[PDB]
């Protein structure tokens, strides 16, 4: 609302209230394919999103916590005195790209990329999934992941080649028989348009999520509520 940085203030700009939310993956996964849709809201002042999504092909080939990372950083809670260091907001409305790939411990592989922008006042995510060389019995095709999620903190890095951020990370699935299925993060993000962007000092994301049903859906489905919060500048 008040930043002395005219760069700072065009994105928070952007962010002040509640902004609608469209997600849009198309999937591919050992030649399963399917589509998500979600829908829902962002508040970036409190770090806070709740998005319902709908597999609109029938049911999901993959369990939904795996899909969660990939199905928009940018409604994240910077502190005031970090807010020079918020990349994901100063992308925009032009938007980001964000390309990831997923290795799932004894397991294949996902690979995302993703363009986050705004059309008209919605923030809209639309991505295009990959996965290969999963084992039809494992965990992922197999459905052993309990429905469920780790809390986590990620560590953001600048890229000042590209102009983008880099982040590596690892989340660890729970699976029915109380241990783990290691999923390791490989991401990058660069910006759409060609103006000027914060490239942050380093520093960490504090995520949480939960995840529900709506008990009146009949259709394959997840309801997520997540917090980000940015830290680890004093």
């Amino acid at each position: 609302h008040h930043h002395t940085d005219p760069m700072v203030s065009k994105g928070e700009e952007l962010f002040t209230g509640v902004v609608p939310i469209l997600v849009e993956l198309d999937g591919d996964v050992n030649g399963h394919k399917f589509s998500v849709s979600g829908e829902g809201e962002g508040d970036a002042t409190y770090g806070k999103l709740t998005l319902k999504f709908i597999c609109t092909t029938g049911k999901l080939p993959v369990p939904w916590p795996t899909l969660v990372t990939t199905l928009v950083l940018c409604f994240s809670r910077y502190p005031d005195h970090m807010k020079q260091h918020d990349f994901f907001k100063s992308a925009m409305p032009e938007g980001y790209v964000q390309e990831r790939t997923i290795f799932f411990k004894d397991d294949g592989n996902y690979k995302t990329r993703a363009e986050v922008k705004f059309e008209g006042d919605t923030l809209v995510n639309r991505i295009e999934l990959k996965g290969i060389d999963f084992k039809e019995d494992g965990n992922i095709l197999g459905h052993k992941l309990e429905y469920n999620y780790n809390s986590h903190n990620v560590y953001i890095m600048a890229d000042k080649q590209k102009n983008g951020i880099k982040s590596n990370f690892k989340i660890r699935h729970n699976i029915e028989d109380g241990s783990v299925q290691l999923a390791d993060h490989y991401q990058q993000n660069t910006p759409i348009g060609d103006g000027p962007v914060l490239l942050p000092d380093n520093h960490y994301l504090s995520t949480q999520s939960k995840l529900s049903k709506d008990p009146n859906e009949k259709r394959d489905h997840m309801v997520l509520l997540e917090f980000v919060t940015a830290a680890g500048i004093t």
